[PDB]
Order: structure tokens, then C-alpha cells, then sequence
């Protein structure tokens, strides 16, 4: 279905898209003079294309205050999709492999790259959705890069709230029964104090973010990442591994300290 949504999409159509993404920075509705001064389309017809992108579910245009356009989740995805497509980087969207709350995943294919997944980013006043999607993709793809040649996917490409990854032919830890998982599960805290070298803390280990095939380990899912320094960061390293451990500990009932496996890690 993205395929065909794509497929409905025309030369002034895609022009509306990137006038409203070009000014998400500083409205969530995008005023339509803004859409229509910028897509140097004239007002009539930037809504008539408004209103049709709402049909197909790509837009949300609200009316309260004023007129005004912004993305849904599809048509986030779409946009980041075509910006990929333009750039070379894809030259097909594949099937969905999964979606969840926090992402959908498709498989795709780059003459580049190869089989590859595009994953789709879906999430101080504690209480601007395109905003906020767009910053979870970013830092996943730049922890990503300050990552690499470790046990994680090689990443190829971010636009908007897409990133263009290897795909890891490998099931979620999860879903594995190992018989070694004392030795599984050292092999995690061992990347756990790789990426602590390079200055990164996952933010969100969990058996539902390391791979594993008979091959080895990988880790993936870094949009909630941080930067060793940045507030926080301490206290989010010694949960990753305080989670990692409890999951092997209830699981297979490991043996591991957690005090000893953070202390080790953080000297
Ligand atoms: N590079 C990849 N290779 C293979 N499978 C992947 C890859 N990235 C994501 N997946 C699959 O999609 C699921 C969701 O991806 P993830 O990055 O964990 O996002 P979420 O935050 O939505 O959990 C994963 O649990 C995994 O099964
Ligand atoms: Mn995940």
C-alpha cells in the first residue's frame, strides 16, 4: 500500500509536501499562504491538493484558528520515502516487516546497498509530532554512525523520520532460546562498554533490541541514545545493564552482579 500511496503522487503534490516540511521548524500547521507562497502554487490549488492529501490520509488540515496543514504518520514516511528515492539511495519500498508504537519497519531494496530495512519514526514541560519524529530518526542514524564496525547495522541514509539500514538476518533475543547465555549475555556488556568508549549509552536495551543468530549478537533500535556527558547519561547506562542482566537472570536465572558488570563497564 505505501507503494501505491507513492504512486498517486505528482510533480505539484510532492511541491506541497516539502512547503510544509520546510516550515515545520517553526509551526505544527503550516499556514496555507506559507504552503502556497513557498510551493509557488496558488491558493486555490494548494488546497485542492491539501484537501486530496487528507483524503489519502497523508495530511491533517485543521480550520480553528486558521488554515493550516501538517503530516500524519503516513505521510511523513511518504515524504521521507521520496527525499530517499531522490537522493538514490532507494529504488523500491518493499514489505512491511513489522510496526509497532514507536516505528514501522519495511524491507527495501537499494541497487547501492542492497536488501536493506527503512525504519519509520512514529514518537521542559512535562504534560509537534513531525517536529519530534524527524529528531528520533536523526540521532538513531548519528548513533548509528558513531557506531560502526560494532555489533550493530551499517547505516546508509536519514531523511526526515526514515532511516535506510543493513538488514540483519537475525531474530530478536526475545525469541531465542540459548544455551549459552552466560556467554550471550557477556557479549552484550562487552558492546555495552564498546559504545560507552565511543561516548554512546543505547537508552533502551532490552531483549527486544539485541538480534541473535548462531552468528552472534547485534544491538539495534537507538532513537532514545544519548551522549556520554549529556544529563542523565550515567544513570541510563546503569539501566541498560541492570535491565540486560534482570532479563537473563529471570530468564535463565544467570548469575551476574550488576554493581560488578556497571563498575567493570564505567572504569
Ligand atoms: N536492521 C534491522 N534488521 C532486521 N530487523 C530489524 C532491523 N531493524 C528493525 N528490525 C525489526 O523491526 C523491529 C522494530 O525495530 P526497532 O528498531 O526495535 O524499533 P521499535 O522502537 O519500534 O521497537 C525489531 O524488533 C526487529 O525485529
Ligand atoms: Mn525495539
Amino acid at each position: 500500500n505505501i507503494a501505491e500511496l507513492y504512486g498517486k503522487m505528482g510533480k505539484h503534490s510532492w511541491r506541497i509536501m516539502d512547503a510544509i516540511f520546510k516550515n515545520l521548524w517553526d509551526y505544527e500547521y503550516v499556514p496555507l499562504q506559507l504552503i502556497s507562497s513557498h510551493a509557488r502554487i496558488g491558493e486555490e490549488k494548494a488546497r485542492n491538493i491539501l484537501k486530496y492529501l487528507s483524503d489519502l490520509r497523508v495530511v491533517q488540515n485543521r480550520q480553528k484558528d486558521y488554515e493550516g496543514s501538517t503530516f500524519t504518520f503516513i505521510g511523513l514516511s511518504l515524504y521521507s520515502l521520496h527525499r530517499l528515492v531522490r537522493s538514490g539511495k532507494v529504488d523500491a519500498i518493499g514489505k512491511l516487516m513489522g510496526e509497532g508504537k514507536e516505528s514501522a519497519v519495511f524491507n527495501c531494496y537499494s541497487e547501492k546497498f542492497g536488501e536493506c530495512v527503512v525504519k519509520f519514526h512514529k514518537v521542559k514541560v512535562k504534560e509537534h509530532f513531525s517536529v519530534l519524529a524527524i529528531r528520533s530518526a536523526r540521532n538513531e542514524f548519528r548513533a548509528l554512525q558513531k557506531l560502526q564496525g560494532l555489533a550493530v547495522p551499517k547505516v546508509y541514509a536519514w531523511e526526515g523520520n526514515a532511516v535506510l539500514m543493513e538488514l540483519i538476518d537475525a531474530k530478536e533475543l526475545y525469541r531465542v532460546r540459548v544455551e549459552n547465555p552466560d556467554e550471550v549475555l557477556d557479549m552484550i556488556l562487552e558492546e555495552v562498554a564498546k559504545f560507552y568508549h565511543r561516548g554512546i549509552v543505547h537508552g533502551d536495551l532490552s531483549q527486544y533490541n539485541v538480534l541473535v543468530s548462531e552468528e552472534g549478537i547485534w544491538i539495534i533500535d537507538f532513537p532514545q541514545s544519548v551522549e556520554v556527558g549529556e544529563e542523565g547519561w550515567r544513570e541510563i547506562l546503569e539501566r541498560d545493564v541492570r535491565n540486560i542482566i534482570t532479563y537473563f537472570s529471570r530468564t535463565y536465572r544467570t548469575e551476574k552482579d550488576i554493581n560488578s558488570a556497571i563498575d567493570r563497564i564505567l572504569q
